[PDB]
């Protein structure tokens, strides 16, 4: 057994670095603490132990994370909610982990809400633009809300009509161009877009089982977008945009059918041009990842350490 | 979500009482604490909350329980192991919960061992005879060991060759007549018997998937024996002895296929003539039970409350 909480939400980030791709994954342990596991290049994953706790959140708290490089160093922001369902934030300021200012704003989230976050613009010479998505209620038909950070936290828009506690995928395909993916009341995955002026319904759409966990990444000049969704104990689906949308297909391994456990969630990260990882929760309870190799394809990769309880 | 630990072992007991069948179920929460849920007659299950903690054990600790009536009242003994894998015991002495003497004996259990216990002879006028079964090592081919209580704890026999961490079902079919069921290295469920002089291989045998959880109950003059086994996410199997053995068959509901989660365990209790319950862990994470009605048959019954974490 491990210390990985069953049906823990997951959040993952990555960035290119001289000497190898850098990855960080966040997940919750049996005690409600948010842990971090790290990976540099192809080396084995490290961390994930009780020594890698960055903070705490309510049990089964939704999670989201973003990162960018700054003058101070690598910046990381992790979002989660406390026992009173108040949206909160952990900050890695380039050298240490502390608490962000978002908690003091007092934003209240629906107890079954998921979270998504995206960032664009942050660099050594520019301030980050962060957007966080969540829901206020758990009811069927609820909309998605947004909180914005551009110097200060302020409320953003609200849009859509979703299934209760829908999964939410969020990605910045370009400066100021945002794509949000969620599951509508009819169970179809829908897309919402922001190109400049307002939010409008995008053209993408696909049927999926009710309650899938959703993730989205993007890259390049085209730009390229990958939307992933998965119902626990079912196979992972991928929709790919490379100028236009293909037909969603499954990412699987014939020798390891439906490796995820029921009711679990996924997360995805990307960097370079192009590296992609999709994380899921499998028997163990273990934290696993599908890895992509341009040209070759998808394969289940290295297992992420999530601790070992005393007595084992 | 709930506070029921995923892949927690389960232990269950019951006894006939004027005014309705009494049941108690023991399971582990996210904090490693052993909780108790109770049921009287057909009324809804009660307990299972943080207020119903009877003790603590290592995370994912094996569990077993026995009960008998005495002059002092209802006697309950719960077995589990601590973080150093030392077999320990919680005692309900008729009015309160305390710690038993078995822990001080220092018996060390294999970390992946399961536990089984049986009792016979205890009443208002007679002392109980308790036997506890466990394994010392996790290796393939390991044997089963026994600890005996007849006035004092002393080591008993050792027998069999099993799959690593085999499930163990134990039952006293009559005074001094014991039946132990486990899974042998060939994956077949085997039976060991003690009628008076020594332990010998019983005639029962049945194929099963590797790693099934096993439970056994018995009653009457014949006597009647029921052996249950289940691989998580598969259907529950029952072998019945009513003088001779039938062919093992499945206990299922067409409208709710394989309701248990992967890698979970079961427990069973019985009382009267005859009431039977088989507990399993389902999505939720919830504690459920199959219930038997003589003549009518099996059905999934009431859900056992296992708490609600803060923030939900
Ligand atoms: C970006 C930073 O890299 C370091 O190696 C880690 O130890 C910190 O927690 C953080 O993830
Ligand atoms: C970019 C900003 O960095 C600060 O340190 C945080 O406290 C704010 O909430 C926001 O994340
Ligand atoms: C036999 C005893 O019955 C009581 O109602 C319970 O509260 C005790 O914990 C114990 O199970
Ligand atoms: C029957 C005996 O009751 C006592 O209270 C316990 O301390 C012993 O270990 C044993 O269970
Ligand atoms: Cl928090
Ligand atoms: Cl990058
Ligand atoms: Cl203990
Ligand atoms: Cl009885
Ligand atoms: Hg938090
Ligand atoms: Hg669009
Ligand atoms: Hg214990
Ligand atoms: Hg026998």
């Amino acid at each position: 057994p491990t210390e990985f909480l069953y049906t823990s939400k997951i959040a993952a980030i990555s960035w290119a670095a001289t000497g190898g791709r850098q990855q960080r994954v966040y997940f919750q342990d049996l005690n409600g603490k948010i842990r971090e596991a790290q990976r540099g290049g192809d080396n084995p994953w490290t961390g994930g132990s009780s020594q890698n706790v960055i903070g705490e959140a309510k049990l089964f708290s939704p999670l989201a994370a973003v990162t960018w490089k700054s003058a101070q160093g690598i910046q990381i922001r992790v979002y989660c909610v406390n026992k009173d369902n108040i949206l909160s934030e952990f900050v890695y300021d380039g050298s240490k982990w502390i608490t962000g200012q978002l908690g003091s704003v007092g934003v209240k989230v629906g107890s079954n809400s998921k979270l998504a976050a995206l960032q664009w613009g942050g660099s050594e010479s520019a301030p980050p633009n962060i957007r966080v998505y969540y829901q206020k209620s758990n009811g069927s038909g609820s909309s998605i809300h947004e909180y914005v950070w551009s110097g200060k936290w302020t409320a953003g828009a609200s849009f859509g009509s979703t299934v209760p506690g829908t999964g939410i995928g969020a990605t910045a395909i370009g400066p100021g161009r945002l794509r949000i993916y969620y599951q509508a009341t009819d169970n179809k995955i829908r897309e919402h877009c922001w190109d400049s002026n307002s939010w409008y319904v995008g053209g993408f759409s696909a049927s999926a089982s009710a309650g899938v966990s959703i993730a989205a990444i993007s890259w390049g000049s085209t730009p390229n977008i990958r939307v992933y969704w998965q119902k626990g104990r079912e196979e992972l689906y991928e929709a790919a945009y490379g100028g236009s949308w293909n037909t969603p297909g499954q990412i699987k391994d014939a020798s390891r059918p439906t490796p995820s456990l029921p009711d679990t969630f996924i997360a995805a990260n990307s960097s370079g041009n192009i590296d992609i990882s999709v994380f899921f929760q499998a028997s163990g309870v273990s934290l696993q990842q599908w890895q992509w190799i341009s040209g070759k394809g998808w394969s289940i990769g290295a297992v992420v350490p999530t601790g070992t309880p005393a007595g084992w």
